[PDB]
């Protein structure tokens, strides 16, 4: 029903970078599950990273990409980041079972569980 974000998996970013980067990408999303990523991320207390003007990019359904702090940043299915050049990682979606993949330039970053 309500998206929560319930668990950031790491393979460096840390858990809460990961949550701020993939934030930034889906800062303005009407969707439920960005909006649940945009609202565990929210630091009041931190310098907010944003996306570049212009470079936000989705495709509905399998991912979104924009440029944040001069890297790279997928959000989405792993096939969306595998596509835009992070390598696979069997374990990660083995530690994880909806999930999304975060993506950062070339390497597969984190995985997003939610409930
Ligand atoms: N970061």
């Amino acid at each position: 029903s309500h998206p929560v974000v319930t668990e950031v998996i790491i393979p460096t970013w840390s858990e809460v970078e990961v949550l701020m980067l993939a934030a930034a990408v889906e800062s303005n999303t009407t969707h439920p599950v960005g909006k649940a990523i945009v609202k565990a991320a929210r630091a009041r207390n931190c310098q907010t990273m944003k996306a570049e003007d212009g470079t936000f990019t989705e495709e509905p359904g399998s991912g979104a990409v924009a440029i944040v702090n001069n890297k790279r940043v997928t959000v989405g299915t792993l096939e969306w980041v595998k596509r835009h050049g992070a390598t696979g990682n069997s374990l990660l979606a083995l530690a994880a079972h909806s999930v999304v993949y975060i993506g950062v330039d070339n390497t597969l970053a984190a995985v997003i569980r939610f409930e």
